[PDB]
């Protein structure tokens, strides 16, 4: 029987009298504060099915949240959004520790952006209990929040031996959380590795799922993960506790974006077959392909020796790192035993075969694996070359044409799953971010509070052209949108800042500078100002700063006024300067040092200064920091190249004694600089073997750049050269 | 004639055609975001009016303000709250800096708690320009931000000379700020000081005023501050600059309330006489009667030497500190000159006069003093003893019983004015806090989410009360309100949190645990967890947290499990823990030190910890901070009696090193416990010579009291003494 519901109480009412083969059915709408508790027992072929009447047109908005318990029941057609769980999951296979679910269908549901407002409150979207439970044809996006996307829990025996099935689900875009604890998919816990969970994870399409170093964690044993695209995704499949666990027929499509792994292996009988990666940029433990040093004999929450890996038929295109016994130190002193990488293939466009040992390896034994002509080897047993052309086939992987060397890679028959044959055809994937210029130019005229009302009326994407003239700004901008300010006539448009702040970045906000010119004379005589800012709350959203062909000028008339400053908890996607000026700034340029509690939290991914010129500047150029022991992140980011830096960072109030102070940064590279009268570079290295190049710059009347290691030696590879000193 | 408006445009036109004689009334209802400018020109006995139609009625929420400019206008009848100004006053009598407002008056207004919602965003409530001002029968209360609440500007020659006038106003409980900057009432300022104000102040109701320690700073020529009532407010009456001004007819009425003053004299030609002050503890610079020591060559923003001071017929009862010569040292060197003393009576019932004199004081004659035979002198020439008993006359003040000893002290004649003689009769004049236990009692059983519920329903100053049983927790108890979980039989209710934070402190809220216990190993497995926190959005109420009988074990599932978590720029009024346990925590249990700027910010005013056992803890028992040079403030006071800390403090991620951390604390009582096998106790003094007691107490396996000086000598008095150290 169907049984509408129109009412919370009218939905408690269906299920007091639902029966086997029953559909409770909520009528469209929005569903505001739901908090579905959906407890019931159907049978084997006569579930008990809570659905939405359209898929697509009801809503749980809110603290909204679902519990499954009993058995036999499938919940289908709702959209989760606007809202965000109160308790520690959207979707639970439970009621609570006393009730499980088990023989449920979750299917056809969307968490579109249900993210908890508070940055660092940590919740899970899906949370898998009991047993024989299925979760398909769903789509999951916009987790901006700390805590896994889904998750197999095995906290007791109910739960464990489970094979749930995990298939043909939208895994969409998750934005970098800046800090650990951004997997998508976990199976199981270190506390729970060594039980066997007999999870089958299949057919699902993971879209640039960014949000850490491990995609999908590995926690427990005997799983299956098989048959799953894994498109431009930053991180990696990491096995990363539990034993005897297959891995195949997957696809990596990394297209070259930044950092994107990766079967990272650890532990025990793990299968390897079948895999195609192409286009895999990552390094050290996100690269293409990881097999572990172990810890022996600890320890469920240690990683093991790497012992009866076969690692078979994996095609590798372009990827530029594997890497064999890696994470080797005194701790990881288990190198791989009783192994077998067998008839892989190998292509790799730029001299080298992308293999980097970092121990003994004789405990693999390779045999019969192909790689190109051009491909230096780094093993002489196992490895031959060979003159391959490889070609695409209609499933979009490539193949040596020669059909002997086909024996080698993939088969030919793998076909990986498609972007538009996962998730539901009634929600529709969507970019995440709003392009700079992708909506309509909006002219501008000077005058009083004109920049502040062209930016209220101005809608996402929009670029504003600003005429000639003087723009004076009494009123905070606040941006809650992506918006270009660009200049009519470069530094023709003069903009005077009257307040402490002139722009503060809110959530959704992100900012192009172009061709403007700031002149800050009539701000504020107090201390403390902030040209530009986040907002002080904390934020939800990432945000993108960008800052070309842009003058900066006197932000002097008291001391410490900042050029940017960013609040506590935020975080910027990149920021970028470009062929831009600053003269005589009291205060720091840009402050990217608030996490301060030590907890591998950063505020910005990418720092990029090029081609700028910064002279008078009492404070830093940048002090970015990174604190704690987390490798679980890539960030930052910091990079600056053809700049000339006069008068910088000397000021009294500058406590760094620098003009960059770098603690826990991961990539540096400064070369071409002139650093003229100015106070050192100084890095702080902390873990995760960060890698530093300063080459080719000047250091007239600046002193030498300073490293301090906090972790030696632990890999830190520093390459200060080319420098002249005067 | 009336012009009733009911909306601000035709408030604009009732502005324009009104005429001396008119009232223009603002009808009854809510006025949001109303900036109102009432300039016009009324005559000498026929002013121009603006007045709500109902007193009590007409509210100006949101970003609303006013602005007087123009003569002989009146404004009455107004009550902001539920907003904030977007200016830098609520009040202004005046448009802007070349528009004053003169013979003006504003009346019966109300302003309750139209506080900004950024704590140190500083503005201020009432600013008067102009001459022959009139600012009276108003109600304030509730200003929690920076910013004196009202003061009197001598910006120009315009506004000196005013004879302003203000009067039987209700400055109604002001919290403490933590921090300089809170003063209620401020007249001039250092620049101006030299200038004459003639400003009259009498009849007012101070009624706790605790911002900071001045609660009315004089600073300005020829003041006349009179029949004052200060009600068990912690700060003092300060002449900071200015010479010439009277106070006289005030009552000061302490209730041996901690930190009340004061009279506090500096500079020259001060008549103090007829004041009546009882029951302050104060001391130093806010003592009930403070003399002060000048610099004497001899700049403005500098407290010149007492020169010509006229104290006479003072009453002080109970007066515990009366310090001649105060702040001598080195840069303050020139102590009171041409001074006399004549006529006061001091009753103090504690063995001693509370007299101190802290460097020469023959500059002051005195003669005609008497004192009670009980008290020993510390002044001989000048004062007689006597045998004295006081009664309370029916104006509440304590007189002699001998006609032979009224002619000391104050007169019979005062008639010190009433609460109920203040503000508006249409106003009420409720309570700041409300008390722990003064709601009602609800019973709460386990356990599916039943205490959030609990919380959700109770009514402010309830009593949740937790049958025996497992409660188990999976949202977020969120308190905006007072309220107390007490478990009915101790020990019997055991609460489980499975999410990183238990409890959040939000606005309004204030917390009391009895007989509960909490076991957290169900926690997230992640580092960061907090027990217990404030929001970590902006707080504007200063909150209470107080745990009793109660049991807080195993939070140490990651590192860094912390048990109290202080936001930035939050204020705890006080922290007291009583006869309580905890058990195996990886963070520290209170961090109260994240004011990290050195401006004199700090987070709690009272952390007490008694009768408690604490074990395993890696981090500190608390670490609380206050730094900078500032001594506008009393806090915080640290004070911990009869514990048990038993292996605390020794983590590897405490970089205190530290089982308690103690930066810039005032008072400091560590007094008879056990500090077995931990890291040790470290003091870091800073300015205004904080006391400090370190007595009784065995640290066997913990290394001795650290003391560190970062202003050796000061009168930093330190009495360590009585210890065992094994
Ligand atoms: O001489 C010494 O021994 C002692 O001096 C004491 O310092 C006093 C000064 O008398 C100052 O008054 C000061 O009060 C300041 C406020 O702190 C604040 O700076 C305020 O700011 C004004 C600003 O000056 C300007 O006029 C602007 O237009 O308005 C601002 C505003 O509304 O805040 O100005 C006050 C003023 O000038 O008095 O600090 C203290 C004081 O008593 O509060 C004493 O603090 C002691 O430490 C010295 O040893
Ligand atoms: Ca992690
Ligand atoms: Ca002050």
């Amino acid at each position: 029987a169907d049984l509408l519901v129109k009412t919370p109480e009218a939905y408690d009412q269906a299920l007091k009298k639902a029966k086997p083969g029953d559909d409770i059915i909520l009528a469209n709408g929005t569903w505001r504060d739901f908090e579905v508790l959906f407890e019931a027992k159907g049978n084997e072929n006569k579930p008990i099915t809570l659905r939405g009447q359209t898929p697509g047109k009801v809503f749980l908005t809110g603290q909204s949240n679902l519990r499954l318990a009993g058995e036999h029941l499938i919940v289908s057609g709702l959209v989760f959004k606007d809202g965000y769980t109160p308790t520690g999951e959207v979707i639970a296979f439970r009621r609570n520790k006393d009730v499980l679910a088990s023989h449920s269908r979750v299917t056809q549901v969307v968490i579109d952006n249900f993210s908890n407002p508070e940055k660092f409150e940590q919740d899970s979207w899906v949370m898998v209990y009991g047993r024989h439970n299925r979760f398909d044809h769903n789509h999951l996006v916009g987790k901006r929040n700390k805590g896994v996307t889904m998750a197999v829990r095995l906290t007791t025996e109910s739960s464990q031996q489970n094979h749930h099935r995990i298939d043909h689900n939208y895994f969409g875009p998750r934005p970098i959380l800046g800090s650990n604890g951004g997997e998508t998919l976990r199976i199981g816990t270190s506390h729970h590795s060594l039980t066997d969970s007999f999870t089958l994870v299949e057919n699902n399409y993971f879209d640039r799922c960014n949000g850490e170093v491990e995609i999908i964690s590995n926690k427990s044993g005997k799983n299956s993960i098989r048959n799953n695209v894994f498109f431009e995704s930053r991180g990696t499949l990491t096995l990363a506790h539990g034993n005897g666990n297959i891995v195949e027929n997957n696809v990596f499509f990394g297209n070259g974006v930044d950092h994107t792994g990766g079967i990272r292996v650890i532990n025990r009988d793990q299968i390897i077959r079948n895999n195609y990666l192409e286009g895999l940029t990552g390094y050290r433990f996100g690269s293409g392909l990881t097999v572990m040093n172990g810890v022996p004999n600890s320890k469920i929450n240690r990683y093991h020796q790497v012992d009866n890996a076969l690692i078979e038929n994996n095609t590798l295109v372009n990827v530029e790192h594997i890497q064999f016994a890696a994470g080797s130190d005194k701790e990881r002193s288990a190198a791989p035993i009783n192994s077998n990488m067998n008839n892989n293939l190998i292509v790799n466009d730029q001299g080298t075969d992308g293999i980097t040992a970092f121990d003994d390896i004789s405990g693999i034994k390779f045999k019969d694996n192909l790689l190109n002509q051009d491909a230096k080897p780094s093993i002489n047993k196992g490895f031959e070359q060979a003159d391959i052309t490889m070609q695409r086939h209609d499933n979009g992987l490539l193949y040596p044409e020669a059909k002997t060397q086909q024996k080698y890679g993939v088969s030919t028959q793998l076909e990986p799953i498609g972007k538009d044959e996962v998730g539901v055809s009634w929600y529709p994937k969507v970019e995440p971010d709003v392009a700079f210029g992708s909506g309509k130019h909006i002219a501008v005229s000077p005058g009083d509070n004109t920049l502040f009302d062209a930016i209220a009326s101005a809608e996402t994407g929009d670029v504003l052209v600003l005429q000639a003239g003087e723009y004076w700004v009494s009123k905070i901008l606040s941006l809650d949108k992506t918006l270009t300010i660009r200049a009519q006539e470069k530094g023709s448009a003069v903009i005077f800042p009257q307040r402490s702040t002139l722009i503060e970045i809110n959530n959704k906000g992100n900012l192009t500078l172009d061709g403007v010119y700031v002149d800050a004379t009539n701000a504020p005589d107090a201390a403390g100002n902030t040209l530009i800012r986040t907002t002080r709350l904390p934020m939800q959203r990432n945000y993108r700063l960008a800052i070309k062909n842009s003058t900066f000028e006197n932000l002097d008339i008291n001391h410490s006024y900042h050029f940017f400053d960013a609040g506590n908890r935020s975080f910027a996607d990149y920021i970028e300067v470009q062929d831009s000026q600053f003269k005589h700034i009291t205060g720091d340029l840009f402050r990217l040092n608030k996490e301060t509690d030590d907890l591998g939290i950063y505020n910005v991914e990418y720092l990029t200064i090029e081609n700028s010129n910064v002279s008078d500047l009492q404070g830093a150029i940048a002090k970015v920091y990174r604190g704690g022991t987390d490798e679980s992140t890539f960030g930052p980011h910091v990079v600056m190249n053809n700049n000339i830096f006069n008068e910088v960072g000397k000021g009294k109030r500058n406590k760094s004694a620098a003009s960059l102070i770098l603690h826990g940064t991961q990539v540096n590279k400064m070369t071409t600089n002139e650093f003229n009268n100015s106070a050192p570079i100084i890095f702080e290295l902390t873990v995760g073997e960060p890698k530093t190049w300063v080459t080719g710059n000047v250091f007239e009347g600046t002193p030498e750049p300073v490293v301090r290691d906090l972790f030696p030696l632990s890999g830190a590879t520093t390459t200060i050269s080319g420098n002249t000193v005067l």
